[PDB]
């Protein structure tokens, strides 16, 4: 779909059996959500933003649906303010900006 | 144009006579950039991001070009770690995600 941004970019991710909401964030190079349970092994990384940077756990090929698309990425899980989906899998699902 | 997102979505702005580059960031509510010379009131603000948060100082109705269009609106200036074009821009320029 086309979605323009009046409103915070949220869509529905399922990852990890779990439904979860993001922002679909071209300002974000990765994908960091919130302390979630997922399978699989995970090196220690630390991400940073506007106000420093966060511990947290890279998981890498990750599978997840974003609004319907599916996507293989990493994943990083940690204290984010907001569930991230950043542009490893905003390619993957083909997303485009357009003005 | 249309922009893909393999590389970071970078463009040129002209803002307050100056040149820079900065992020289509539809992740980001607000505008943030880099400290830099802006003519006008101002009042102090705070904005917050993943690593915590920073203090700005918020300029409103400014004109800035991006990318060739123009917009008005309120622009934050900070030790932001990269300037940010945020959603109250992009709605200007009419921005759109699509995937
Ligand atoms: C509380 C929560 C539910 C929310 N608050 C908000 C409102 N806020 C605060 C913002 O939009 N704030 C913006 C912001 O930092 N947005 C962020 C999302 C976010 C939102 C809330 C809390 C934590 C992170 C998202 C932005 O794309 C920033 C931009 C950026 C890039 C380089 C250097 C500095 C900044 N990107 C990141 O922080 O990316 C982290 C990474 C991802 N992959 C690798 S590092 C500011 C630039 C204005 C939206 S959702």
């Amino acid at each position: 779909p086309q979605i323009t941004l009046w409103q915070r970019p949220l869509v529905t991710i399922k990852i990890g059996g779990q439904l979860k909401e993001a922002l679909l964030d071209t300002g974000a190079d990765d994908t960091v959500l919130e302390e979630m349970s997922l399978p699989g092994a995970w090196k220690p990384k630390m991400i940073g933003g506007i106000g420093g940077f966060i511990k947290v756990r890279q998981y890498d090929q990750i599978l997840i649906e974003i609004c319907g698309h599916k996507a293989i990425g990493t994943v990083l899980v940690g204290p984010t303010p907001a569930n991230i989906i950043g542009r490893n899998l905003l390619t993957q699902i083909g997303c485009t900006l357009n003005f």
